[PDB]
């Protein structure tokens, strides 16, 4: 019973803790054990959903936060419908208004290195990158960061939040040597 899992639990909305759960689970990772993990999944999560609520009413499409099949269901719908090609790996959101996907990234490294490790994995350069980092940067394709700079700022702010909150608790050496 780690102070990490207790942490994650009460710094994060419980929808979104539950949805990150039931994901490692399903891919065979155990919460209580791989903690920082546990804590980077809710990070994710949250970045996602604050993310697709920054454009207007109907822009995003969510796939992350489903199970494997939905959410490839899902895709699946997009392509049949849109024309777009068909991801080899599965991203986070689609975009009906710049119709792409995209691949959101939450770092504790420089951006840079994050960024060149999805590209290059990415495969499907179809795909739109949006990093983020603890430390306030972000990095994204085309240099092209979708949404407006106050709905970024607003989640730099929070990122950089949970880092100090966990920092107050001694746990963000830990989370930040384990990446
Ligand atoms: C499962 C889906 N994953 C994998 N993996 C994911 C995950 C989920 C459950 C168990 C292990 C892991 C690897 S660790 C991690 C750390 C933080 C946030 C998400 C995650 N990702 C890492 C970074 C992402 O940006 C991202 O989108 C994912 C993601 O979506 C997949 F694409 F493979 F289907
Ligand atoms: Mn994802
Ligand atoms: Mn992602």
């Amino acid at each position: 019973g780690s102070h990490m899992e207790d942490f994650v639990r009460q710094c994060f909305n419980p929808m979104i803790v539950e949805l990150a759960e039931k994901a490692m689970k399903e891919y065979g990772e155990d919460p209580k054990i791989e903690t920082n993990k546990f804590a980077a999944t809710c990070t994710h999560l949250e970045v996602c959903f604050m993310y697709s609520d920054g454009g207007s009413k109907h822009r995003f499409e969510i796939i992350e936060g489903r199970d494997r099949i939905m959410a490839w269901t899902v895709v699946n719908s997009i392509c049949n419908t849109t024309g777009v090609e068909k991801p080899k790996f599965l991203p986070d959101l689609y975009d009906y208004k710049e119709n792409r996907f995209i691949e959101i990234g939450v770092t504790r490294r420089e951006v840079h290195i994050y960024y060149l490790e999805k590209a290059n994995k990415i495969k499907s350069e179809k795909t739109h990158i949006h990093i983020f980092s603890f430390t306030g940067e972000e990095m994204a394709t085309k240099a092209d960061y979708t949404l407006d700079e106050e709905s970024r700022a607003r989640i730099k702010t929070r990122l950089f939040t949970i880092r100090q909150e966990m920092a107050s608790r001694s746990l963000w050496d830990s989370f930040r040597q384990s990446e």
